[PDB]
């Protein structure tokens, strides 16, 4: 009779240490005890982040501020299918110790999917995921290039990224890089580089995924696909919107019977990703044509 | 907690006030003790059981007579039941007020779908269905009705089919009718009126249904498939031609899993439809053939 | 002082005393106590609940199969406030009885407000209304009376909406009708007047509204919008259609100053209205067109 229930902290401690794959994710991490957080914020933009508190109180140009954003902001999770079983109740043979390292790339498998799905999801055993998400808001720009053909993905298509991202965040924050990998392709062998690209550590200094264009942490990865007509880009405020609220823990239980000589282990991610605004991100596009 | 037996009686008291749904069932419902009931009775489908038993006592014709009614006279009930399922997850809110507003709901689309079983099943997992017994006892009888194109029938084939089963069946204590809707509009809002159909409220006296023949009350709809071919009458009496035995008060376990968090109630029921001897039920056709 | 702590129990209780207007101001009522009361719950939709589930049983069409479902079955709340003070300044040389004497008419412009608030609505802030409601339903089928003169005051209508709905839920109970003054005079004393609106107790026998259409009680309550367009009916089951999810009991906030000649009592109310499921009210119609 192995697994009672013993690993559980330990996979606390496993959901710790599986935010350091950081591909798509670094945020507020909303500690959930009822189910939804609402709130129905000042929004980014419209602030007005200073008003002069010394001089009139708003008036000519003018206070407000401009546009936009808008989404009546809301926190309520999702479930990331995981559960297991594994040649389960063999071990009748007083192991105790094999179990752990019998997990711990499992539960990779599931930070694999989860931050996967956070690139990529409608909501369907999995939460709200970005290529599901921004395709319809304002993020993909066509043509910025020319379907992998000596494209201008370099750093002006960033630039157009950069500048248009200049009003749904601010400047520079966070509005980084998160690319497909052929998108990167085209950014290796890449002329711009005018301040970095490759290798291009560079400073690091304070973030720097992997690779670095104006400073843009890009995300290779592929975890945004490419083959022409996709996503390549994510000039975005990564310290805005977007967070990842957490309820308790995935945990399991760690079933009995279960027939065919088998337990179960029910690994089980419990969180969400939702944005703040209207616009944080671009992406795209690299298009096939 | 909740999802427990103190909360199966705001769960089961739904039985209680529909059972009453008088859109297709109404007879002596059995109280049953047993489970496959049988009495071994041959019922009075040829009695005449004494001319005195006098100078004579019947002879010649004939031997037994005729059937009979030996069947045998055997009951068999039909386990009934939705699985129920509540967001067996969320709510340690201690909400419960919930589940009653939540549901009665259950209860009452499985008696819906109960009823469409009712009118309208051959026999298995359901017990008796009307129509399919009406597609037994030549009750739809070809023809009344004319195929869709302006059909004419007042309670034309009521007299007919009312002396039909004026046979063993008396006139209007109880005997009823039910009808389809698309019966109630191409003859309720006729002129006809025909004795009653409009308006046919006719009081409104005891119980009674929407819209009235002769006396008697009247359903439509639905579990009454329409496509002209078909009984758009149901007309029978109840108390001679079927009854009910029930058996199954009511039963829901609320047991937990069923996993993902999302766990398990069963909205058991056996009762049974059953009846007796031959034809009881004439009615339609109204062919589309 | 007072206007701060000392009559509240009584505006609570009095507001209790006159939630009453029988028009929507009783309805499904939640008294609710969470923020949103949420959940994800699939109700009276898709299934056939039990079936026979003994042989052959959902195989081929078709699946979820429509309708479904999910909303999800949130349940928000809306802000029902009022905010007038006196000033209670130098308003003050003895008056006190003025606590039984000013009040009283503060609640009634509340209720009067919630009721024109409560049929017709955007959700933004009130509920969506139940006048917009049909609109939004387009539940408002056109042309069933000629638009403010020579009006075919009739009940077939009435009756094609009604087993329209008793297509969507079942007949006579309840089924409901929120009607104009216009089609108030325009179906209270004219001849036949219809279906059965003479009387207009119409027994009175029930809980509790004026008129009764073969179980369809008569709103005037006055908030139709004349001119030819409208509805005049609203053909709705009530005890199908649209819960109150109700939520606080009220505090006013007599709040003291708010100094410089003036005091502020703020009122308030919180409730919430919501639909339950899918079409289940229709209305008119009867519009210009």
């Amino acid at each position: 009779s192995s697994e009672s229930y013993e690993t559980i902290f330990s996979q606390r401690i496993i959901r710790d240490l599986q935010k350091e794959l950081v591909v798509g994710a670094l945020f507020e991490e909303l500690p959930m005890s009822s189910k939804i957080l609402t709130m129905l914020v000042e929004p980014d933009a419209g602030k007005a982040t200073w008003v002069a508190a010394s001089t009139y109180g708003t008036d000519t140009t003018t206070g407000e501020e401009v546009k936009g954003a808008l989404k009546e902001i809301h926190f309520s999770t999702y479930k990331l299918a995981a559960k297991s079983f594994i040649t389960d109740e063999t071990e009748e043979d007083a192991i105790f110790s094999l179990l752990p390292l019998l997990r711990k790339r499992l539960i990779e498998a599931h930070a694999v999917s989860i931050e996967e799905a956070f690139m990529t999801g409608d909501g369907s055993g999995k939460p709200k995921g970005l290529l599901t998400l921004a395709s319809e808001d304002s993020a993909k720009v066509v043509t910025e290039a020319k379907a992998d053909g000596s494209v201008l993905v370099t750093a002006k298509t960033i630039s157009k990224l950069r500048r248009k991202l200049g009003r749904h965040g601010l400047k520079l924050s966070k509005l980084v890089l998160i690319v497909s990998m052929d998108a990167y392709y085209d950014l290796l062998e890449d002329e711009e580089w005018q301040d970095v690209a490759q290798v291009g550590n560079d400073s690091v200094k304070l973030q720097g995924q992997v690779g670095r264009i104006y400073g843009l942490p890009v995300v290779v990865s592929e975890y945004f696909p490419a083959k022409a007509n996709s996503a390549e880009f994510a000039v975005i405020v990564y310290k805005d919107n977007f967070v990842m609220p957490r309820q308790r823990a995935v945990t399991v239980e760690r079933e009995r019977q279960a027939g065919k000589q088998r337990d179960a282990y029910y690994v089980t991610q419990r969180v969400n990703l939702q944005r703040y605004f209207a616009n944080g991100v671009v992406s795209g596009t690299y298009a096939a044509s």
